[PDB]
């Protein structure tokens, strides 16, 4: 029997093996993030769920910040706090100051933009190309509005996606932008009336002027005082080089080779310039745990950024039904791209604001939900909320290019595991 004064555990090989019950789906996912770690596969990740209740509040911290060795020869850990490149993960931040300005009076979301932004206005649409070869420019048909700008609708497109912007700067058109490095986001022209067809683009760096010239804040400034403040947030912002406490901890990017899937440091201008202005599509730096507090706030209904009901606005399907056909058209045809992620390649969705709404069921019961609203930012970062689960999600990494496989995966395996175990 039992010893005296002790706890009566396990005393040979089979009743120490019963003790503990079998490993469920989140311990086994933790440990194939801890091999891809362990193997160099990815330099690190940080993962975090949460619930409305607080029963869930789950956050986990793998691997390293960097592949560059430090002042001790050791690689330092990616923490919960450490300070990540957003890149377009930012879009929600932007979308929800828009509509911010909205509740206060400021903006009204199907006016035209040329009150505040005259210089979008008057920009015209590229149409193509002669056999001349020289640029065919046209006048716009219809009018941009900031609910265009929200749903990526406007008719804009980024110039490294649109073959049309891509000749258009191969030709010479846009050399006196750029500064620093970093390309002048609003110079290029659009190419296409708005709503004629989803198309992503910087609507939001757009949108962030919009913000800036209704309020009479830059956008730092704005950030702070109606995204941070509320949150109790002091680690969020477009400004880094001007916070030595955040850069002397933030993440170095990381990026794998195309040749021999390698890591190796990337040494990008987003980290050593912050430039003067602030750009609402891809400019803010913030912790994993700080994104987090956007996101429960946001699942919580709390009012602290948004009124419920204008939250409830981001996740209606904001397309009509010619729109949301040729967007689901063009996502199912462009996994190279893969706006979703981790999500099945063939899905139904829309777009709301701030992001991709699913208009199906993922996998049943199983994971994500009709309804749930998702996006994420160039280094591997996927973020989602999904009312009807009642679950918020985001996976971090630092490392390009987006849609990598191992991350896509891990992301993936990382979601199935939490919505399994405490989906309720
Ligand atoms: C929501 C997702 C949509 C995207 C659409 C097209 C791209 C592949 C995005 C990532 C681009 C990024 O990894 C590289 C670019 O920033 C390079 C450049 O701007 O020169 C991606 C990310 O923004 C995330």
């Amino acid at each position: 029997h039992h010893s005296s004064g002790l706890v009566p555990r396990g005393s040979h090989m089979g009743s120490i093996i019963d003790a503990a019950a079998a490993a469920g789906p989140v311990v086994l996912m933790e440990t194939a993030f801890r091999k891809a770690v362990e193997s160099r596969q990815i330099p690190g990740a940080v993962i975090m769920a949460r619930d409305a209740s607080g029963n869930l509040n789950y956050t986990r911290c793998f691997g390293a910040r960097t592949v560059r060795r430090d002042e001790n020869n050791q690689l330092p850990p990616l923490q919960v706090d450490t300070p990540c490149r957003l890149a377009a993960a930012t879009k929600l931040l932007t979308t929800i100051m828009v509509l911010q300005c909205m509740e206060r009076g400021l903006v009204d979301l199907d006016e035209t933009v040329d009150r505040l932004l005259p210089d979008l206005s008057a920009m015209p649409v590229l149409e193509g190309f002669d056999d001349a070869g020289n640029a065919r420019l046209r006048e716009r048909r219809g009018k941009i509005t900031l609910r265009h700008l929200l749903t990526h609708t406007s008719g804009l497109s980024y110039v490294f996606l649109h073959p049309l912007l891509r000749e258009y700067m191969a030709q010479g058109y846009l050399q006196s932008a750029e500064k620093f490095g970093i390309q002048s986001r609003l110079a290029p022209p659009a190419v296409n009336d708005p709503g004629a067809e989803w198309i992503y683009g910087t609507n939001l760096d757009w949108a962030g002027k919009l913000v800036e010239r209704a309020t009479g804040l830059d956008l730092e400034q704005y950030l702070q005082e109606n995204i941070c403040a509320p949150l109790g947030i002091t680690d969020m912002t477009f400004k880094l080089q001007q916070r030595p406490d955040m850069l002397a901890r933030r993440a170095d990017q990381t990026h794998r080779n195309s040749a021999d899937g390698r890591l190796r440091y990337d040494d990008s201008v987003y980290f050593r310039a912050d430039g003067e202005e602030c750009f609402g599509g891809q400019g803010v730096f913030s912790s994993p745990g700080s994104y987090m507090k956007v996101l429960h706030s946001l699942l919580k209904r709390d009012g602290l950024l948004l009124q419920p009901q204008t939250v409830d606005l981001m996740f209606q399907p904001a397309l009509e039904p010619r729109l949301e056909e040729q967007m689901n058209q063009h996502m199912d045809a462009s996994p190279h791209i893969n706006y979703g992620g981790p999500m099945p390649m063939v899905l139904r969705r829309s777009f709301g604001l701030g992001g991709i709404i699913a208009l199906e069921d993922l996998d049943g019961e199983n994971w994500r939900r009709k309804g749930s609203l998702t996006f994420g930012g160039g280094p591997n970062i996927v973020w989602q909320i999904d009312p009807k689960a009642g679950l918020c999600t985001l996976a971090f990494f630092q490392l390009e290019p987006w849609n990598d496989p191992v991350c896509r995966d891990l992301t993936r395996t990382f979601e199935h595991a939490i919505y399994a175990q405490y989906q309720q």
